[PDB]
């Protein structure tokens, strides 16, 4: 057996790779990152709890067919996922430096939204068009009205929105199913 199959999971997306046992894992890591639209260095890949280095081969690490590699977002400082009393979760990926978003203000953001299996359902960046809304105004889903509060301009926050703070039992747009948890990455551009 000259080749093996490896699964990379980021906790949402699961992608399989067929690779020669003597090929550096760089190729797999770069192929995985390419798909998620990121640079290989923005991610950490773990095998058996140990970070993979790009020059290492499957043979080097004694990997077997159908072994699993976990992909985590590089977050140097270390992050904290916050869970509020409503059940909303959020994590500041980058802290802003600018003014703070407060309820009642009109704010402008870029965003991407995904389902929990990793499927992208929308992004403002796809239309190169920042999105403005009145924070706390009931014109966006509740998880946004809560979750964007306290962001500072320049900040990137990742919201994990349970369905009662999203589209509930009815879903949305022929794409978001009933009872969907939603993941958004939101960048605050202006307040
Ligand atoms: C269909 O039901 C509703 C629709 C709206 C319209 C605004 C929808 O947009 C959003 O709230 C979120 C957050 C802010 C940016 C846009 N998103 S969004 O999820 O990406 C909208 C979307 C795009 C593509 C397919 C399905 C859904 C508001 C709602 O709440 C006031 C709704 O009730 C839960
Ligand atoms: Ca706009």
């Amino acid at each position: 057996e000259t080749h093996i199959n490896l699964k990379v999971s980021d906790g949402s997306s699961e992608i399989f790779f067929k690779i020669k046992k003597t090929t550096p894992l760089r190729r797999l890591m770069e192929a995985f990152a390419k798909r998620q639209g990121k640079e290989m260095d923005s991610l950490r890949f773990l095998y058996d709890g140990i970070r993979i280095q790009a020059d290492q081969t499957p043979e080097d690490l004694d990997m077997e067919d159908n072994d699993i590699i976990e992909a985590h977002r590089e977050q140097i400082g270390g992050s904290t996922v916050v869970t509020t009393e409503s059940g909303l979760k959020y994590e500041d990926l980058t802290e802003g430096s600018g003014a703070e978003a407060r309820a009642g203000q009109t704010v402008s953001v870029h965003y991407t939204g995904w389902l929990t299996d990793g499927q992208k359902f929308d992004s403002s960046k796809d239309r190169n068009d920042p999105f403005a809304f009145v924070l706390g105004g009931g014109m966006v889903i509740k998880g946004w009205d809560e979750g964007v509060q306290g962001m500072k301009v320049g900040g990137v926050r990742r919201l994990t929105i349970p369905p009662q703070l999203g589209y509930g039992a009815r879903g949305a747009g022929g794409v978001i199913p009933p009872n969907a948890t939603l993941v958004f990455e939101v960048e605050l551009l202006d307040v």
